[PDB]
């Protein structure tokens, strides 16, 4: 088998070693100013930008593949150790904004509010820059991971509801396109219930599970509710179904529809389509895994499907591109689940739902990575994932949606080594590395919440160069080595402070690597590695190249200005 997190791949690369970056791609730099204007979102009636449009903590700053694709090339992430990019989905978003709540526009700037998978984002650009983007991702290697919604729909927006005259604009709803804040009037302009043909021209009843008019609600919770008030596909369902009625539309505004249809075909299963216009983007681009929003809300069937799919397209992809950029990688379809809340254990994800990986939120706000506890943190999770596969994790403890953890300049440097050294992945979530701060504004809303919060535009300006600095260093760290997600822990016993090892020996992987964490500053940390390490091998502390032998099992390495010592064998 070659399911995801099976092998280590020729650059090294495995998905139990994901260290995770995801950006919102709109946060990262706006690296094309042409694209603010795509679908004529920031814009006054004029076509001018709205003053604040930049600033507004909902809108479209503008952050696109080009700029993205500068962050790349400007190597950000490979100074970080990055291996994968969490990009807001790239195919074409809502074009317009929901109402925050909290006031501001809420622009989709996030990428779930899918409008069609066949086509991308003008704002993140056209599909050649995406097709460069993912092609400088995996030039660079970066596996891009989609972060695909397969549950539930975009919200319908006035931007789409005028250009494609599904649903029903009220007067002066367009109006509200032309405005950042203060926009909570908006839903008020958009009838959800009259009619069920304007909103039959959206999916369709057969493609939506939802309150709209028809569209019949999903029977319970879990794989048949809509989330957050998202419309929910029918994944669960078989029946073959046309292309929907906004597509119909959309394909026929552009050209391209008669194209498609040769390409799809007119009837398929919900997934079947889903499937085939996912894994599109893997027949074409060849991106490399999705991050499924929201599997707990979706059949786990219609989630085997999907990947099985994509893991079809993949191999297509892989097939056509010989010698592209990712033409060889080997690694199925790479498939992970927001489950929330979900800790570290085996689950029929893994089975029913062919999920390689789930996103453990139990790392959240750093209490597993008190030094009064993340000695056993790391062998509780090592022991369970790193012995099943089939069995992974990605743990974070920043999200768009949970909490954005700062403190004093010590806490960020402790928990950015007690942090990323997790085993299983990590989500670097953006600018957790530079001191990235709330967005100064409306209040805190994360917990799972908007996270409008957490998600403040990237403080490219005021990057905390010291904190970079431990970022990089460790990410960098746990880049090179994929024991640090994948291996089996072994706690270690040190003069202050917390140890471990790990080890991973399985598909000629073969890898160890160890840490200490919070040791007191600027002195010989003494740490006992006798567990991995033989006493003649050398850690090198990659925190500042400092080598020191082991003596005696210990090692006595200078912890230095943040007292972490990321001790590889050299």
């Amino acid at each position: 088998s070659t399911a995801a997190g099976s092998l280590v791949e020729d650059d090294g690369f495995t998905w139990d070693n994901a260290n995770v970056y995801f950006l919102l791609t709109d946060r990262f730099k706006n690296g094309n100013t042409a694209n603010d204007h795509s679908y004529g979102r920031t814009l006054d009636k004029d076509g001018k930008p709205l003053e604040g449009w930049d600033t507004n903590p909902g809108t479209f700053h503008g952050g696109d593949f080009a700029g993205v694709t500068q962050s790349i090339e400007e190597g950000y992430f490979d100074n970080l150790g990055v291996n994968a990019i969490w990009i807001s989905a790239p195919y074409e978003q809502t074009h317009g904004y929901c109402d925050s709540g909290k006031g501001f526009a809420h622009y989709s700037y996030h990428g779930y509010y899918v409008l069609d998978y066949t086509e991308t984002d003008a704002n993140f650009g056209t599909k050649e820059e995406f097709k460069t983007l993912v092609d400088t991702a995996h030039e660079h290697g970066i596996r891009v991971i989609m972060d695909i919604v397969m549950n539930h729909t975009g919200y319908n927006t006035v931007a789409d509801m005028e250009q494609f005259g599904f649903g029903t604009l009220l007067d002066g709803a367009l109006d509200f396109k032309y405005k950042l804040t203060d926009v909570g009037e908006v839903n008020d302009h958009i009838d959800y219930k009259t009619s069920e043909e304007d909103w039959g021209k959206w999916w369709s009843n057969d493609w939506i599970r939802s309150g709209l008019p028809g569209y019949t609600e999903g029977a319970g919770g879990d794989l048949t509710m809509s989330l957050s008030g998202l419309p929910d596909f029918r994944t669960e369902q078989t029946k073959d179904v046309t292309i929907p009625p906004i597509l119909k539309t959309k394909w026929t505004q552009e050209g391209t529809y008669a194209q498609k249809l040769a390409k799809y075909g007119d009837k398929n299963t919900v997934t079947g389509y889903l499937s085939t216009w996912l894994s599109e983007w893997v027949r074409e681009y060849g991106v490399d895994g999705f991050r499924c929003d929201t599997a707990k809300h979706v059949d786990k069937a219609s989630w085997n499907q999907l990947k099985q799919a994509c893991v079809s397209a993949l191999r297509e992809w892989r097939s056509n591109n010989k010698g592209k950029a990712g033409a060889d990688w080997k690694e199925d379809f790479w498939m992970t689940g927001e489950h929330w809340d979900h800790g570290v254990g085996y689950d029929t994800y893994y089975s029913e739902g062919g999920f390689d990986s789930m996103i453990n939120f139990a790392v959240t706000g750093g209490g597993a990575l008190a030094s009064g506890s993340v000695a056993n943190t790391y062998q509780g999770y090592a022991d369970k994932i790193n012995t099943k596969e089939g069995f992974n994790v990605l743990s974070f403890m920043s999200s768009h949606d949970e909490t954005l953890t700062r403190g004093d300049e010590n806490t960020m440097l402790y928990n950015a080594a007690a942090f990323l050294l997790l085993p299983g992945g990590v989500q670097i979530f953006y600018g957790d590395e530079t001191n990235r701060p709330l967005y100064p504004g409306v209040a805190f809303d994360g917990y799972g919440g908007s996270g409008h919060a957490l998600r403040s535009d990237m403080n490219w300006n005021d990057m905390d160069k010291t904190l970079l600095a431990q970022w990089q260093k460790v990410g960098q760290f746990r880049n090179k080595h994929v024991s640090i997600g994948a291996g089996a822990n072994v706690k270690l016993s040190a003069t202050s402070g917390v140890a471990f090892g790990r080890t991973y020996d399985k598909n000629g992987v073969t890898d160890q690597a160890a840490a200490v964490i919070g040791c007191n500053k600027n002195s010989s940390v003494t740490v006992d590695v006798s567990t991995l390490w033989e006493d003649g091998s050398y850690v090198i502390n990659t925190y500042d190249n400092s080598s020191s032998v082991v003596t005696d099992g210990k090692v006595t390495f200078n912890s230095g200005v943040n007292g972490t010592i990321l001790m590889e064998n050299a």
